[PDB]
């Protein structure tokens, strides 16, 4: 194990971030962005992730970039990220195989499947986590949200059941694996990146074992495409290596961001009692109607009643900005507002910028869910051809979690030392809270 001389952790300039809100990280993104925008304006150049880079806090340019994917710009992560996610990870791929994998993901996460299958299981996994919560006892809201979102995705990707020893161990392995993307890409014994590469090998071996079992399942039930692993084996022509990277990546994407989104909602709501009251009123009415009909499990009609919840969700994503920026590269010389973006340079559209623009939002730094009672100024899931394939599941997860959360608990920050300080919220300790049962 190398004893490297001390120094700043993570990527140069930004610290431990690759563009999204990651709990438990040491990040300087907020100060970097505010200082450069103040000094150079909304479109400036720097050197980030090892390359000359144009950073865009300009809403028009960000829209222009996302809409011109494949023609003027393309998704482009640092090459070191390929070692973590794999050569066939759709999150970093462009071209025909990305198109095929996006089509798989859109089928896996379709509206039809949300209504018929995923909604029932979202509630089950929500209650599984919430029923274990104890009162008056400090814990990480982010950790608990990640338990929920990971269990849900592990169930529907590989049929793994919540709380089973193998499911908890895989989740722990993902912690080490995912830290690799925000670490300095130093492949030396003892570094977070090296450990992340080891975790990748461990996870890939686990997934391939599950794949061998599913191949037997398919053969036996011939003489089973319920989970994504079975579906891809039967309905796609992906190679083993491509199946492995796809599962690895969807399980990553399927629980990293949605857990943070739920933690952000918990954070914003504890500071806005009026919103909690209106949520409780909304979800109490939903429960009353279901009791009046003798129903016990949520259905799609219940979800459609959650009008103010959707306002809370929209406002949580607008102000919390799970995704701060995306990774692009110019395919040609591009001119915008008189500036030249050279061919081959990295381009980082800071998509959170339009969300905090006081030209687009009255009091953009204020958590005001009622603004959505009265998108082009709203892009927490991106835009253009790579728009989040799991956006509707993410909102369903937040809404169902909030539904049971506000019916069952009050909550409070571990200490009253956490005010929302523009521009970016960080969760260096995983949002510690305490709950009290409503009874
Ligand atoms: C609050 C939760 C989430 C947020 C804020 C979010 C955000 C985003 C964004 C901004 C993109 C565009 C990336 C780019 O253009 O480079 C994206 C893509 C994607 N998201 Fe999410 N996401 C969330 C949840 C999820 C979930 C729960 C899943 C799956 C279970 C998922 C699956 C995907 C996939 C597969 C893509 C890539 C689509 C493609 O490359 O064509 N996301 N997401
Ligand atoms: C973070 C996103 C939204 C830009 C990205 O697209 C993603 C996962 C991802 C994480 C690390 C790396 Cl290095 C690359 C991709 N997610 C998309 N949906 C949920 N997460
Ligand atoms: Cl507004
Ligand atoms: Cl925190």
């Amino acid at each position: 194990r190398f004893n490297l001389p001390p120094g700043k952790s993570g990527w140069p300039f930004l610290g431990e971030t690759i563009g999204y809100l990651k709990p438990y990280t040491a990040t300087t993104l907020g100060d970097f962005m505010q200082q450069h925008v103040s000094k150079y304006g909304k479109i400036y150049r720097s050197n980030l992730f090892g390359e000359p880079t144009i950073v865009s806090a300009d809403a028009g340019l960000n829209r222009f970039i996302l809409q011109n994917e494949g023609r003027l710009f393309e998704c482009s992560y640092p090459r070191s990220i390929g070692g973590i996610l794999g050569k066939w990870s759709m999150l970093v791929l462009v071209g025909d195989m990305h198109r095929d994998m996006r089509s798989i993901s859109l089928n896996f996460l379709s509206h039809a499947r949300l209504r018929t299958i995923l909604l029932k299981d979202v509630e089950r996994h929500t209650l599984f986590v919430l029923d274990s919560w104890q009162q008056n006892s400090i814990f990480s809201a982010q950790d608990e949200a990640k338990k929920f979102t990971f269990n849900l995705m592990a169930k529907h990707i590989m049929s793994m059941d919540p709380g089973e020893e193998e499911t908890e161990q895989l989740k722990k392995e993902y912690v080490t694996f995912m830290k690799g993307v925000v670490s300095a890409p130093l492949n030396l014994p003892g570094t977070a990146y090296h450990k992340a590469l080891q975790s990748r090998a461990t996870i890939l071996k686990f997934i391939e074992r599950k794949m061998e079992e599913r191949k037997l399942d398919i053969k036996e039930e011939d003489q089973t495409d319920d989970d994504l692993l079975g579906w891809v084996l039967k309905h796609s022509n992906l190679s083993t290596e491509q199946i492995l990277d796809l599962i690895l990546s969807l399980l990553f994407a399927g629980h990293e961001t949605s857990s943070v989104a739920i933690a952000l909602a918990i954070f914003f709501l504890q500071a806005c009692p009026k919103a909690v009251e209106e949520l409780r009123e909304e979800h109490l009415e939903i429960a009353r109607a279901k009791k009046e009909l003798g129903e016990s499990e949520l259905n799609w009609d219940d979800y459609k009643k959650m009008d103010f919840t959707q306002c809370v969700i929209n406002e949580t994503l607008r102000l919390g900005n799970v995704v701060r920026f995306l990774h692009r590269k110019a395919l040609k010389d591009v001119r915008y507002k008189g500036y030249d973006i050279p061919s081959g340079w990295k381009v980082l559209p800071v998509i959170s910028a339009v969300h905090l623009d006081n030209s687009r939002y009255d009091q953009p730094n204020l958590f005001n869910p009622w603004r959505w009672q009265q998108g082009n100024n709203y892009m927490p899931f991106g835009g253009g051809p790579r728009l989040c394939a799991g956006s509707e599941l993410a909102k369903l997860e937040m809404a169902v979690f909030i539904h049971h959360l506000v019916l069952k608990f009050n909550w409070e920050l571990a200490e009253d030392d956490k005010p929302f300080a523009f521009p970016f919220v960080d969760f260096p300790n995983g949002l510690l809270i305490r709950v009290s049962r409503i009874l």
